[PDB]
């Protein structure tokens, strides 16, 4: 799917997130919520957080955050050989939770304006390009697991 160069620059950028999976993790999240309020609704822990310092401030957001870009960079290290990965995570957005498609674009979108916003000098075109196709990669076979499963993903 993606080639190796693509593939060195989806891990390149990468590196730079894990120097601060925390503060990459809550951006994310913050932008996503600003961004698509009803992607919030999905969280009934994070209800009473009202504004962006309170959401900063809320480790239990910051955790969750670790949480989901903790598994995002062992998917991405597979470099699409990812199965084994990707089908416990499209199972628990698929039975407990019920994550639209729709909401894994929205986070995509998240994910690549914090990463250009944070590191532009290592985010250029080509590494914009490469991210978004190893994303798109991630969504179209989580898509294809929850229908193994029985959830069509709308
Ligand atoms: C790249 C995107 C995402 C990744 C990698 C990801 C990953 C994860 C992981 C690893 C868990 C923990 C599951 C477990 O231990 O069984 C989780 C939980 C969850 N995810 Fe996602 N997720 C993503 C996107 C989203 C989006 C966009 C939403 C909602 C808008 C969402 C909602 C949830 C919820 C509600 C949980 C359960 C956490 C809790 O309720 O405490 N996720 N996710």
């Amino acid at each position: 799917v993606l080639s190796e160069g693509e593939w060195q620059l989806v891990l390149h950028v990468w590196a730079k997130v894990e120097a601060d999976v925390a503060g990459h993790g809550q951006d994310i999240l913050i932008r996503l919520f600003k961004s698509h309020p009803e992607t919030l609704e999905k969280f009934d822990r994070f209800k009473h957080l009202k504004t962006e310092a309170e959401m900063k401030a809320s480790e239990d957001l910051k955790k969750v955050g670790v949480t989901a870009l903790t598994a995002l960079g062992a998917i991405l290290k597979k470099k699409g050989h990812h199965e084994a990965e990707l089908k416990p995570l499209a199972q628990s957005h698929a039975t407990k939770h019920k994550i639209p498609i729709k909401y894994l674009e929205f986070i995509s979108e998240a994910i690549i304006h914090v990463l250009h916003s944070r590191h532009p000098g290592d985010f250029g075109a080509d590494a914009q390009g490469a991210m978004n196709k190893a994303l798109e990669l991630f969504r179209k076979d989580i898509a294809a697991k929850y229908k193994e499963l029985g959830y069509q993903g709308g």
